[PDB]
């Protein structure tokens, strides 16, 4: 039920793009295939996402942040933030970095991240 290299999952279909990207050249390629950075919204959806980040659960990209107004965080995909999994001492909720990176350290988490830096991201399309 998803097109060939995407996986399944409650519905929606997942990418890991492993190219490593600022945070719009990451979206720009996932809507390149009818795709958005994903969203997280459960704890089932969220261990999914980490299982397509390679061996390394590599930094990735996701399409959230607090770039408009800091603290008023929003999704790329019509969807609202709900769950979140910020590191310790994450967010700062400075616009300087105010992208949403996961798989941040030894906890694997959240840390909000200037949008230039290059990661791999999480593609989703439903
Ligand atoms: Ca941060």
């Amino acid at each position: 039920e998803c097109p060939t290299d995407w996986k399944l999952f409650d519905g929606t279909c997942y990418l890991f793009n492993p190219s490593v990207l600022h945070w719009a050249d990451a979206q720009e390629s996932c809507m390149k295939e009818g795709a958005s950075l994903a969203s997280i919204h459960s704890l089932e959806q969220y261990t999914f996402v980490k299982e397509l980040t390679t061996a390394a659960l590599t930094p990735s990209w996701l399409g959230g942040g607090d770039c408009q107004v800091s603290t008023r965080w929003f999704w790329m995909d019509g969807t609202s933030m709900d769950f979140t999994d910020w590191c310790y001492a994450q967010p700062d909720t400075t616009l300087t970095e105010c992208c949403i990176q996961m798989n941040v350290g030894v906890g694997k988490c959240w840390d909000d991240t200037p949008c230039t830096h290059l990661h791999s991201s999480i593609c989703a399309k439903t």
